[PDB]
């Protein structure tokens, strides 16, 4: 956006005011590293204050910190590290510089999640998000750049058989019995109206290359060009997370395969593992999650303590179900926060099931993991 | 927004889908029209992709069509004449290329704007738009340039002195009181929520250097960094339309003077009068309107023709009032277009008075002016 008619203000004059701001990008960011990092830009142009420009327009609430910027490149993560870096230590429990992420995609090293309760385990799902190499992320990707995603993705999900034989869905022809079917299997995604998302440009030429695929047995799921390149999640009712966890590291293997192939593999490395648009979502990209009844557990005085022992989060969701999952991203593999939620969900079940008889669980309450 | 890195790409992956659509930009542009401008930037970098970007997000309604491009550059007009011109042309009543906008400041060639009927007449307005030469328009502007714009804004509206003595209320320091004092005064704007203003990157760094400042009798109104660098608005309670229009044009007078001894004048030229953000806003960029009760003529079968004929347009709002404004804007002067209200309005109240008591008033209806 006319960067060396921009760097002809002084970097005061362009500095953002943030002084009501509560985000991780605000935490850091000073006039100092303004000044130094405001006249760099990625191969393809991204710039610091495309990188910042939601974390200004988003000031945010006092009691929960957003992350308040993007990346729009691969590389957008390098030449602006002197930003990144504290924000990713920050965000991501002290992992440093330095540090190296771990990525496991063996989900033969899962120990024991097909036998979770499905009295109170209601369904299991395992997703995650990828960055195809070559190409720039949603905030800065051309149109031409969002079709050629869309095209390989598509190329390669047509091409899966057997359990991934499947159907793409585009937004822009999508009937409305098509668009009501993938409503009630809970499938569609529309149009962000987040404002952290908007502000970020990534809702650019909506819906231009976007669109769902989904295999027959409706147990893999895969969304393009929405906040990030690909969205993988794999999901069953009931509680076999093994198999879940499988059928999900199968299908990205193949997926995986093909974009090699085509010199566009998954835009990976050893310090960040799997790189995305937003810094939260770095490593594993992985969001493992149940919906499971907890009526008494959830009342229990020590039940936020009890998740944030066994690095699990809750969200919102027959009576008071909740949707837990694992926190941690960015540090630790697949597998690893996999079994953090195979072994935390399954401890919350036998915890459940001492309260529904008028038993204490202090002496189940684990150490922190 | 990467734009060698775009001109990688052919012109064909990069064209925008507007096969929906139904905006002006849409019927106009082509193939061809995109490859020849697309490599194309004014000297701030602006590009044919920034123009056209809300068009592209905002295919809208069959029912009206929106214009879907904007400027970011007073050059944008001239580098992207291509695009802009017949896209003129359509929305303004066949104004040509080779056409001259007439300007008239001088508010003394108006003719009988004070004896509106004030029982129909419930009061009176002037606005209009000013960009500021120097600067790139709000689509595109820095933060550096914002704040410039609002700099040199503030100070010549502090001093100001007389009828136009007042004062400057920034958005982001104004107390709660301030705010609700403004709020019912009706002088108020916050973050624009149209997909038409958001989608075209106007919206950035909300609400850092914008801000509001009236005169202490408040019949004097500027909006500093809303939709263009300035709009301002003359207003009064009642009919006195030529006093609102000499306000409107003395203030302005006064700040334009001040502007153009700093090197910034009101950006003009002789083929669009006066630029702004919008391509329907250019010429005169004014809007003067009535609020009118018109109980019997609104229901009378030819009252949109009668509208027509007249030249003006209606919006909505004790009992059925009317906000009847001029619809020109280019190829037509400031006077002639409040003329135009003046004589408008006056024959439609004289046409109300006719049916309160039951007579025809088809013998009053204009010829098409």
């Amino acid at each position: 956006t006319h960067n060396k008619y921009k760097l002809n203000y002084k970097s005061e004059e362009e500095y953002p005011d943030l002084s009501k701001h509560n985000n991780h990008m605000a935490k850091v960011l000073t006039p100092d590293l303004y000044k130094k990092l405001r006249d760099k830009e990625t191969p393809s142009g991204f710039t610091l204050d495309d990188v910042i420009q939601t974390g200004v327009d988003n000031p945010g609430h006092p009691f929960i910190m957003t992350v308040g910027c993007v990346a729009g490149d691969e590389e957008s993560y390098t030449v602006f590290k002197d930003l990144f870096d504290p924000i990713i230590q920050d965000r991501h429990g002290g992992f440093k510089p330095t540090d190296k992420h771990k990525t496991d995609l063996n989900h033969e090293n899962l120990k024991g999640g097909d036998d979770l309760d499905p009295h109170y385990v209601l369904s299991s799902r395992v997703r995650t998000g990828r960055s195809i190499k070559g190409y720039t992320l949603p905030p800065h990707c051309s149109r031409g750049e969002r079709r050629a995603v869309e095209k390989l993705s598509v190329e390669a999900l047509n091409s899966l058989t057997g359990e991934f034989k499947g159907k793409y869905y585009p937004l822009k022809s999508m009937t409305e019995q098509e668009q009501q079917q993938l409503i009630d299997d809970h499938f569609l995604f529309d149009k962000p109206v987040s404002p952290l998302l908007l502000a970020s440009g990534m809702a650019r030429d909506w819906p231009d290359a976007r669109g769902i695929w989904h295999n027959d047995n409706k147990s893999f799921l895969v969304w393009v060009n929405e906040e990030d390149h690909l969205r993988v999640i794999s999901m069953e009712k009931g509680g076999n997370m093994k198999e879940v966890f499988r059928r999900f590291c199968v299908g990205l293997q193949k997926i995986e395969e093909i974009f090699k192939k085509a010199g566009h593999p998954f835009m990976w490395n050893e310090h960040l593992g799997y790189v995305l648009t937003c810094p939260s979502n770095l490593g594993t990209g992985l969001r493992g999650g149940v919906h499971v009844k907890l009526a008494h557990l959830s009342k229990h005085p020590k039940f936020e303590e009890i998740l944030t022992r066994l690095r699990l989060q809750k969200r919102g969701t027959v009576g008071s179900v909740f949707d837990i999952s694992n926190a941690d991203r960015l540090g630790s593999s697949e597998v690893e926060q996999v079994q953090l939620v195979v072994d935390g969900v399954k401890l919350m079940v036998e915890m459940e099931k001492k309260l529904e008889k008028g038993q204490s669980i202090d002496d189940m309450i684990p150490a922190q993991k």
